[PDB]
């Protein structure tokens, strides 16, 4: 359901209901309709501190559609990452 879900906040709440707080898997197919969202909506940097998406990062790692896509996210996590450190060349 939903096919933009727009502000990262609803991110969470459709991850959770995919899988357990301790960050084990219940629903794949769930998972995947948030997987497919942030590749067509990457979560912004205030909001990533705000809604603590932080935490998705890690298990998307291991948990990610494709292992090999994980590797190449690293591109897109960059956009979100200029927090910790300078990442801002051309997506200003």
């Amino acid at each position: 359901m939903t096919a933009a879900p727009a502000s990262p906040q609803q991110i969470r709440d459709r991850l959770l209901q995919a899988i357990d707080p301790q960050s084990n898997i219940r629903n794949m197919v769930a998972v995947l309709e948030v997987i497919s969202s942030l590749e067509k909506y990457p979560i912004t940097k205030e909001a990533l501190e705000e809604t603590r998406l932080g935490k998705l990062i890690n298990d998307v790692r291991k948990k990610t559609k494709n292992e090999e896509l994980a590797k190449r996210a690293k591109k897109l996590l960059r956009s979100w990452q200029k927090l910790i450190e300078p990442a801002h060349q051309h997506e200003a």
